[PDB]
């Protein structure tokens, strides 16, 4: 599918390995300190997908579906995927080429769409840098493929960073020579296989600060569909530039203002005000970026606060910001692991409870998006503009004037106190009648054109005209 395809949906990122095991059992052992395989499977994300879908989500993104390493390395198992040797086999761990292709079109059938992680910057092995044997990899039999051996010492070299090992003594990623020929050769022609053979609808890329630039844009055109690329870094201007040799990258610029603001009651709106405005100026295109505040490389929200209004606002920031919304499987269920591994946790522990507090805001927060996006072509394409703040609280605007989205985000906890906020801003007309859609209430626009919003116990609200949920199921 397109990026202009992409920019209407929301994802459900998930670890094939530790979502939903073909056996439906919930109280399977996974302890994240084994590092073990605990047995996800492709089937069992087929059968959870009405939990899934009920949330409003449109796509899942799946981690990947090489064959890896077989080893139990002292890091423990490839449970993971980022640890390929094989290219043209899938991990049986996870089930066959038939369950991968039934999953892709178990989700087509639903209107959904299928994401795949992919990772081009290397390959896996159970050992010392020095002592690999390059034999084992397929089809990358050789040392000429590879990069010679080093270690990343300093992420500030560029050129280290391209060109030297990701990984250790213990485990170590031989390093592709993606500026050579056959290697260039070889993925893009691989890529476009993969992305027709199973029916994939947009792939996220592993890895792309660490393999030149100049290998992106072909890599992106052979898979002929949305690419959306991780480059860890908090720097718009490191990170932005990406758009200009792929469609989109993860929003890791956001990540670190949006944490900082909700993680505690005394966070900054205004880091989080400045950043919105940056990244909508110096993206070559905010509206193809992926928003996120949780994934299998920082510890979850809830190890950094327990505080269940401050988690609402966070993951209502995510799906009406500009872009992609992603929630990593967990985060729904209120999931508090920390750093890798303790933030792979098993989706199943949880008994998929469709009455969870985050379950239902999440679910109330699509509903939403999905019915204006429905009713407004230019909700996409409009950029979120913040306009409002004070210390404890945050406002947006988003859509064509006249059927805009506007959300009041607060940082002040489940303690906080009970008033009314004065918004100024807004674009509605005096008198007109707005519906508050995540508690379903009601309220009227001032004859100056401000709106009385009650607030309390630090929830977040999301404002919607009534006249235009006409026919809708929401708040009905
Ligand atoms: C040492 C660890 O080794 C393995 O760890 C595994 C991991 O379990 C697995 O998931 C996969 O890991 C995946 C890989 C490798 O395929 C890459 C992508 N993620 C990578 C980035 O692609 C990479 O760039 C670097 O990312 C760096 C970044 O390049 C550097 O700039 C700084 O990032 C900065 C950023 O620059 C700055 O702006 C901001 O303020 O601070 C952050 C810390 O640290 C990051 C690591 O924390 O590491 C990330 C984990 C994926 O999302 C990630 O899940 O492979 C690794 C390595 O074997 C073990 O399993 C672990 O138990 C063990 O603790
Ligand atoms: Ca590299």
């Amino acid at each position: 599918a397109t990026p202009a395809d992409w920019r209407s949906q929301s994802i459900y990122f998930l670890l094939t390995d530790r979502f939903a095991r073909t056996d439906g059992s919930t109280t399977a052992t996974c302890n994240t300190a084994d590092q073990k395989y605990c047995g996800g499977t492709w089937q069992g994300i087929i059968d959870k997908l009405d939990y899934i879908q009920g949330m409003g989500f449109t796509a899942i993104w799946i981690t990947p579906v090489t064959a890896q390493l077989p080893q139990t390395t002292a890091y423990g198992d490839a449970y993971h995927g980022y640890w390929q040797q094989d290219i043209y086999s899938l991990n049986e761990n996870y089930g066959t080429a038939d369950d991968l292709k039934a999953l892709s079109s178990a989700l087509h059938e639903r209107g959904m769409y299928l994401m795949v992680d992919v990772v081009a910057n290397h390959m896996g092995y159970d050992g010392a840098g020095s002592s690999v044997d390059y034999s084992v990899f397929k089809p990358f039999s050789s040392q000429d493929y590879f990069h010679p051996f080093c270690f990343i010492q300093n992420y500030e070299d560029q050129t280290q960073v391209e060109d030297c090992w990701l990984g250790d003594n213990t485990v170590s990623l031989p390093d592709l020579d993606t500026t050579k020929d056959v290697v260039k050769n070889e993925w893009y022609d691989w890529v476009g296989s993969l992305v027709s053979n199973y029916s994939i609808d947009g792939l996220r890329i592993d890895t792309v600060k660490h393999v030149q630039k100049d290998f992106w844009p072909g890599y992106n055109k052979a898979a002929g569909v949305y690419c959306i690329g991780e480059v860890l870094d908090g720097d718009p201007a490191y990170t932005c530039p990406y758009q200009n040799v792929m469609d989109g990258v993860l929003n890791y610029p956001i990540y670190y203002p949006l944490l900082n603001a909700f993680k505690s009651t005394s966070g900054s709106m205004d880091d989080l005000y400045n950043m919105i405005n940056t990244v909508k100026s110096d993206c070559p295109d905010s509206t193809l970026l992926g928003t996120f505040v949780e994934n299998h490389d920082n510890p979850r929200f809830a190890s950094y606060t327990n505080d269940i209004a401050l988690a609402k606002n966070v993951a209502a920031f995510i799906i009406l910001n500009d872009g992609i919304p992603i929630i990593y499987a967990g985060q729904e269920q209120h999931y508090a692991g920390g750093n890798d591994p303790a933030n792979r946790e098993a989706t199943w522990l949880s008994g998929y409870p469709t009455d969870s507090e985050l379950y239902k805001l999440i679910a109330s927060a699509n509903a939403i998006r999905n019915y204006a996006i429905s009713k407004d072509t230019g909700f996409v394409t409009y950029k979120n503009w913040p306009i409002y703040k004070d210390d404890t609280t945050i406002a947006m605007r988003k859509g064509t004037d006249g059927s805009q989205i506007v959300t009041i985000l607060s940082n002040k906890g489940a303690s906080g106190d009970s008033y009314t906020l004065s918004l100024s801003g807004a674009g509605y007309t005096a008198g007109q009648q707005l519906t508050e859609v995540i508690g379903c209430t009601t309220v009227t626009v001032g004859s100056d054109g401000n709106v009385p919003v009650p607030m309390a116990g630090g929830l977040p609200r999301v404002l919607y005209p009534t006249e235009k949920l006409a026919g809708s199921k929401i708040c009905s």
